[PDB]
């Protein structure tokens, strides 16, 4: 009995274990001199079709957290959501990380900024009593679920650039981005205004790490020397490495967050016309946010259904993942069907 | 006449019992960063007037104070519960997180321009998991920013709830002596007595050059304090000069009396205009400012002669703040051209 | 093939891969809350004969960073020996993670801190001007390949608990030092009063993480909200935790360790007798001290040969690790006599 | 009679720093440095320095010199400072909570001065990313001993730190005393000798409160009002920290207080460095004397009435003057360790 908690609870995957098994063999230099870690990055460059610079940090909110703190001064301040990662699950580690730049939450939209509620954060205060705005920080896809589409993007840098500010992508979900869309990662990155991404690998099939691409370069000076400041450098680096070689190599990447998608899409098909059932949001990623009512305690009881429930507490969260049997989504599908009608 | 406007009590000037004791406190050599007698002689009247063995320290500005003072009752991965327009979060150019090394700042919801028990609780409720930093502290200010007091009843509400959340409860006096002034209350039953920890007293505002005291009631809280404040810069060197000026405007009387004088001078100016059509209190005014809803004449109060004040990133919303040094016919002649233009 | 460089090339040991295959059947909770994390923890409660509290990092200089941040405040200090690791390799982490607590060096005779020495800084900085030491780490064995003995620890602690001190061990080869002594695990740290270790793991054969254990459960109150907020949080904990199973269950953390000594005590036995090479410290771990003539360039570059050099002309240090095969040695050690002969 | 030798912290407000802070509280102004005093303080500085350099101010010298380290380098980089440098001596670790972790890093220094070579030793062996790589250098002038880098010795320093890609910074907590001793300009001991950032100690010469920062390299200047702000280092009423520096600078008042503490420490080492088993440990090229002397001091210290900072304990004793020395309390110690060692 497999669950719909998170993303976190998936296991590694096979190209992602056989890339390790692989790196397992010899002696290698440390804290990133390796051959795995020269093939994951150009695996990188060629994927996004640039020069990107390439880090390995070792999990998503520090990986957020330190291309925060290179975007900006401790005195200026990062604008986001109110649903960002960086402003709910990361115990503060941003601030930590920046030593004392503000989060500027700015009105969301179906989970997403736009070049209003920007605008309007920013620009209230230009004066020096406040930190001045210098970072946008966007997650993609969003917690809630949702996609930024490459033209919801390049509004977002238009104002960015009227406003002076950097433009940080959280992409622990990018994949699940890039599988519902026809794009490329370019399209959805440094094509359309995208300064930094965050890539996540933990929650796609690895056992840990995350990857950072500087697009622009010029921002990523030292980033090395912080990252071993900050506890981020990885010895046996290419254990951080390699499952981004299995990964990258054949479209794995890109498989593992269709089946995830698809597994979500396909749950949301069989309930969301149900009496007393409202999808919160539409589901462009491997989520399902459903309003409900006390019948989330029921498929809880009713079998060790486990999933999220939020504080709105008349509302439940459904995540699949790479290694999520669609029978276990009908099935799911089915108990729900029976609460709700019987 | 004149160089005084109503724009903030920070540009008044250094009051007359500040700069005599100053001048006392200018004769002779002394020992420095608090071992000279001045500052023993200003502790003990904050431990008369407030009537306890408080732990009593200087600091530059209010923003290093509070900044100090929050960072030393919880950590880094700790977070501090404030109001939307708590100066900590609205003007201090993130000096709380730079201080603490990380500490969120949770805005709760204010009602004239005050939190609640209930504003607090629910933050706080949200919040018990690692995801989340961990509430630790509220934050309240007194006089708030918004010109309103809290009275020793809403304040006792307040740390009960503090205590059984296990929240430390910090009060940013910025304008305590305003509310001191205006409620009639000893210091004690504004602070301590209703379970305040720390107090930030600010003196700038009231009639001084530099420097604010840190008073500490609960005093496990200070433990090493003043190492924490060398190593933030915030400790001086010729510190007779922080703390004579408390001996000055604490020795008689003299800081209620500068207090008194800028609540009466907000008040004449409400009472003046307030019955004007047009022209709305958004809050009642328990301290020294005066913050009315008017329309586009702004401009007109503010081309008139250049009427000095601030507007909000709002409309039609002024904001009148008096000192210590206000002459009373400058808010007469105020609110004198607030009428004319009012009814032309 | 294998080199003498450091203990952080080498691989994944056996027991340490089959714990990470087997913690992946299956679906697990996240940050901690897995049974993997349990039975490590339990490893660690008896192997240590205590009820220790433990946490589990990505690497060693976050985790003396951490455990140390913990033991003190910013405006206090740290005594550390002149060639900690705290000091030279972890590029300011300690300082950034405690928002500015002061190194303070003390003096040590065969990269050990004494009582005295101790005492010396602590005492002379009793005033203001000086952040006020509080803490006392230690690092055993030692990055000269020397080992506290239960005497030394015990008259060190002696001092600690005089002067308001608390005690840390920097064990990233605390297991070379146990496999040396023969003592208990708990004989070289709370019986002698050591407060928190951290216990190296990477360089005994695993692929990444550190634990680190308290024993003073009161010094660890809410270390897992500091880990989480300086991105030290694994969202999958089991492929942390279970190699720590691996390495515990039957002895295997030991019989690596005494492995990679029995290879540097061999390395030496080869080489002492030889007329330019002189026995720096020592071997009482799993490195090689040589003094020796720069024609230690016909080691190096010239036959292939990989290791360090000292900041010493001719200073070269010598690592072993748990896959070190005694032919390596024996080969190493006659390419160092010809060298030295003819 | 409260007259004593151990810090030119404990001098008093001078008469011109006294007066113009008097003229300054005389109506409403803006805050926060929008103010004329502020803006006639940095006309004073900028004709002064024979430049356009930008000024701050900031409340205290040990807040001054860690704001200004930490706009010159990350903190993962590294400050390059002397063995006595107040910085690593004298801040509870102000320095590395202002930049977040940079590592203050000591050279080999001769007479409280760094070298060229001792800064190069340190900075070339600090190379890869296991050490925080050097970014800056700090020197202190007039230095913690009471000596002088020569406009020669900052030259080649400054040499260094271009070759080295290093920042210049210094620590003026005593600069006017060795601006008195040497004869040269503000901008001969600056930015024509290489300076990026000067702290300019104003409290130890005769003011209240207060320290000026001077960037001569406008670039590193930027958003350095909001690094002041964010460490709760804006003051409100900015006059009362600018106007005393009006009046120290309009008709050289900082020099003649400068030149008279000097004086005062010479006449102090000239009346006594030739008694018997009584050693200057240093050139008296500021405003301090450092007497290597007898345990007997003691009699100097014990119920004599006089202060002064024993070294470690017992051989050395450190005097310092001040602006409101007198000589004739000079000629007073001087007479009392005439007598003490005379038997
Ligand atoms: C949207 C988002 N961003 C970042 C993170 C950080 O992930 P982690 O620290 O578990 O690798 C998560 C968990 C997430 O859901
Ligand atoms: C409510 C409140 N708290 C603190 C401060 C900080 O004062 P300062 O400008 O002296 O840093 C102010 C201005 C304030 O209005
Ligand atoms: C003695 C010592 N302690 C701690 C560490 C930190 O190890 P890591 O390289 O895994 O950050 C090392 C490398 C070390 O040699
Ligand atoms: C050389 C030096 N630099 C900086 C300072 C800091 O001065 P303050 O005590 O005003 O913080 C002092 C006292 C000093 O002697």
């Amino acid at each position: 009995s497999q669950q719909f908690a998170s993303d976190n609870y998936s296991g590694i995957c096979p190209e992602a274990w056989a890339a390790m098994e692989k790196a397992n063999h010899g002696h290698d230099r440390a804290y990133g001199d390796d051959q795995w870690t020269e093939r994951a990055s150009e695996y990188f460059r060629n994927l996004f079709e640039t020069d990107c610079e390439v880090f390995f940090a070792f999990n998503g909110t520090a990986a957020n957290s330190l291309a925060l703190a290179s975007l900006c001064q401790s005195y200026h301040s990062v604008i986001c959501s109110e649903t960002a990662h960086v402003e709910t699950d990361e115990c503060g580690a941003p601030e930590f990380f920046s030593n004392g730049s503000k989060l500027l939450t700015a009105a969301s939209v179906n989970g997403k900024l736009t070049p209003q509620s920007i605008r309007e954060v920013a620009l209230k205060r230009q004066d020096i009593h406040y930190p001045k705005p210098r970072v946008v920080t966007i997650t993609q896809a969003t917690e809630v679920g949702t996609v930024y589409r490459p033209d919801e993007l390049k509004a977002i840098s238009a104002t960015c650039k009227e406003l002076g500010l950097n433009l940080h992508m959280d992409g622990a979900r990018f994949t699940n981005a890039c599988a519902f869309l026809g794009c490329s990662p370019a399209e959805l990155t440094w094509k359309a205004g995208v300064d930094v991404l965050c890539f996540g690998g933990t929650k796609n099939g690895m056992a840990v790490g995350e990857a950072i691409l500087f697009f622009n370069r010029q921002l990523a000076e030292d980033f090395d020397y912080r990252c071993k400041q900050a506890g981020q450098l990885a010895s046996k680096m290419r254990f951080l490495s390699a499952p981004w070689v299995g990964l990258l190599e054949d479209g794995a990447w890109l498989r593992h967050g269709n089946h995830a998608n698809h597994c979500a899409q396909l749950l949301a098909l069989l309930v969301s016309d149900l009496p007393g059932v409202e999808l919160m949001f539409p589901v462009e990623a491997n989520g399902v946010f459903l309003q409900m009512p006390e019948h989330a305690i029921e498929a809880l009881r009713a079998k060790g259904w486990r999933f999220y429930t939020f504080i709105g507490s008349g509302g439940a969260r459904f995540m699949c993942s790479w290694d999520t049997e669609e029978e276990r989504v009908r099935e799911l599908a089915a108990d729900i069907r029976s609460i709700i009608t019987a």
